[PDB]
């Protein structure tokens, strides 16, 4: 059994978040003036629903800009360049278009948008819009690349965007410059293989024109349809993310990426979930460390899985319920890293007519809505899919973090104290079910009431998921389903009291990314570590290592000898072509101190130790 214990008097503090925060993460890929809102739905008022009532957050949108620049007419006196004057009607007439839209104005409140660019032909490649001109591909001296489509862009945001209702739409929170290029330029079929670093250039040029008409304006990158560091023994990190950082990550106001689990690509299971997950984003944060010395704020504007082996069939439950599991989890990861990540959006989109192909009878593959009659026919009003289940387990989640932890790293945890109500959060990264023995510590009062939420699959492949919401008694056991959530729901008379403070604090090495040879001894320093008098420690030790190869070094912290767990957060990567991920490790608070130096020695050859980091955590007082 693994021991879940809620310490609810003690706040978990990050830097200076100390809130569960909802617009960050409860959250979909959408806006609240998209017309699928307002027909063909069996709710009346979809919005009221969806939004209000489950307190949900948007979101994304890359089709208005789009539209408007296949559609735009060129500048006669600049081949490559929009018309100034075409552009501003263009935008003009969709203002006027939002402005009138009166019925959706109130729901502002609940919209910070991400704006970014699809790939064509935003990107200057050649690709022609529909008014017969391509985006102008210079490079020169007074014309970097991409500075014709850097004013569209920053002409786009200055021209549509107004300050809400009917001054027009609010300005977007952040603009990505384009989305997922590297798939287009290198990776699918039929890629041209053109410059990578080129790309990379075109971040700066584009953030500094979009700044020119928009001075406040936040702009990011690179925003990675596949973040696979470890390839080609990690050429794929040397000659992209690693490149970025150098090229343009000091022009970049934020990193964005895409994060998707493979669930069943050609019957194999890849995922990020878990360990892998954690490698990747340490090491942005740490090369970021080292070559720009801070962690640049990080925005997933898509993640869940990917469905492959689903994607050429019709929706189903089970479809949905390979998305949510997903979701969850990876949000679970993301609140914990909240004081580095500016935004995270599940890839779930309200309705996506457009993505209905009527050759095929394929409909859009992570819709919040689906027709009434799917899978056997696109007809019939639409209805909430089994996405809509994770707006339902998260509802009401809010307010101050306190401290949780779980004896098993293949469990995670949280919780959120909001006056006399309590959430606790449990997630199942193991593929069968998990018995929990919780403990609530902190408080003398018994709950008034105890809400349990439990999400997970009945019936197993093909299946449908459930969501079981029940009053229970007493909690002391529960069983967790295979790769389920929990969100248990403690009611308390009065307002639950916070005396005790758990600050948790990550530091970063001297360096990174070294390579393993058999017996060889790698140190790491990590320094200027702030202790106090009571706390804990963990060593997260990321390994890229081919399968065969020890994850099990000698760890020697300050000259003593500290175990590495047999179990780690998450699988064991079975069908992943390598290993990549942390392997988190717990070190006696006694043996560190402020100049730590972490030294590891494998018994085989390969592979790289890609980082080491190392989260502290602090009390007030003797809290344990
Ligand atoms: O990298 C593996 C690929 O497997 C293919 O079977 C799949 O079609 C392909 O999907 C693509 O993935 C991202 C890049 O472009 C979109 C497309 O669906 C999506 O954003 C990819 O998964
Ligand atoms: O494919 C054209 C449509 O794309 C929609 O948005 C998509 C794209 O960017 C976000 C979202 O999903 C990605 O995979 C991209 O393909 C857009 O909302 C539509 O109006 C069309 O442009
Ligand atoms: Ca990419
Ligand atoms: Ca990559
Ligand atoms: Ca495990």
């Amino acid at each position: 059994q693994t021991h879940v214990q809620l310490n609810l008097n003690v706040k978990h503090k990050l830097g200076d978040v100390t809130e569960f925060n909802r617009p960050k993460f409860i959250n979909f890929h959408a806006t609240i003036n998209e017309n699928y809102w307002d027909s063909a739905n069996k709710i009346a008022d979809l919005r009221d629903d969806l939004i209000r009532k489950y307190d949900v957050y948007v979101g994304r949108e890359t089709g208005m800009i789009k539209t408007v620049l296949r559609n735009v007419k060129e500048d006669p006196e600049r081949p490559g360049f929009a018309d100034p004057d075409d552009l501003a009607r263009l935008c003009s007439q969709n203002k006027k278009r939002y402005v009138q839209n009166t019925k959706v104005h109130p729901y502002e409140k609940y919209s910070n948008l991400i704006l970014c660019n699809q790939f064509s032909p935003f990107y200057p490649d050649g690709t022609k819009t529909l008014k017969g001109w391509a985006l102008s591909q210079k490079d020169t001296e007074d014309e970097p690349f991409g500075t014709a489509s850097g004013e569209f862009y920053g002409r786009y945001i200055k021209e549509y965007f107004g300050e809400g209702g009917e001054s027009g739409e609010p300005k977007p929170g952040f603009c990505e410059v384009i989305n997922e290029p590297l798939w287009d330029i290198y990776d699918k079929p039929k890629a041209p293989k053109s410059s990578i670093t080129k790309l990379f250039e075109f971040h700066s040029t584009i953030a500094a024109q979009v700044k020119k008409f928009n001075p406040d304006m936040k702009v990011g990158g690179y925003c990675t349809a596949f973040p696979d560091f470890e390839l080609q023994n990690f050429g794929r990190w040397n000659a992209r993310w690693k490149q970025f950082i150098d090229i343009a990550g000091k022009d970049m106001d934020f990193f964005t990426i895409h994060l998707y689990d493979f669930p069943c690509k050609d019957g194999k299971q890849m995922y990020r979930k878990g360990s892998n997950m954690e490698a990747t984003m340490d090491m942005i944060e740490q090369y970021s460390m080292i070559k720009l010395g801070e962690v640049k704020p990080l925005m997933i504007s898509e993640y869940s899985a990917q469905t492959h082996d689903y994607n050429r069939k019709p929706w189903s439950p089970y479809r949905d319920w390979l998305r949510l599991k997903s979701t969850n989890s990876m949000l679970m990861q993301f609140m914990e890293r909240t004081d580095n990540i500016c935004y995270a959006m599940p890839f779930a989109m309200l309705k996506s007519e457009w993505g209905y192909n009527p050759k095929t009878g394929l409909a859009h593959t992570a819709r919040m809505l689906r027709r009434e009659n799917e899978p056997e026919s696109f007809t019939g009003e639409y209805v909430y899919s089994e996405l809509i289940k994770f707006y339902q387990l998260w509802k009401d989640v809010k307010g101050t973090r306190v401290e949780t932890n779980c004896d098993n790293p293949d469990i995670m945890c949280d919780a959120y104290v909001d006056g006399k109500n309590v959430y606790f959060i449990i997630n199942n990264l193991d593929f069968k079910p998990v018995d929990l023995n919780l403990s609530v510590n902190g408080t003398s009062k018994d709950a008034k009431s105890i809400e349990v939420r439990h999400l997970y699959l009945k019936g197993g492949k093909d299946g449908v998921p459930i969501l079981d919401v029940y009053d229970a008694k007493s909690l002391d056991h529960f069983t967790l389903e295979t790769e389920a959530t929990c969100v248990i729901c403690y009611n308390f008379d009065r307002k639950v009291k916070i005396n005790e403070t758990m600050e948790e604090v990550k530091y970063y090495a001297t360096d990174y990314l070294k390579e393993i040879a058999a017996g060889k001894e790698l140190v790491f320093n990590i320094n200027n570590v702030k202790k106090t008098e009571y706390g804990e420690a963990v060593i997260r030790l990321g390994l890229g290592r081919n399968h065969g190869l020890s994850l099990l070094p000698e760890l020697l912290v300050n000259g003593k000898k500290v175990d590495i767990p047999d179990n780690f957060r998450g699988d064991v990567q079975k069908d992943r072509a390598s290993f990549f991920g942390v392997i988190e490790v717990p070190v006696d608070y006694s043996i560190l101190k402020g100049n730590n130096t972490i030294s590891l020695k494998f018994p085989d050859n390969g592979g790289h130790v890609s980082t080491v980091t190392m989260q502290i955590f602090n009390f007030s007082n003797n809290i344990r």
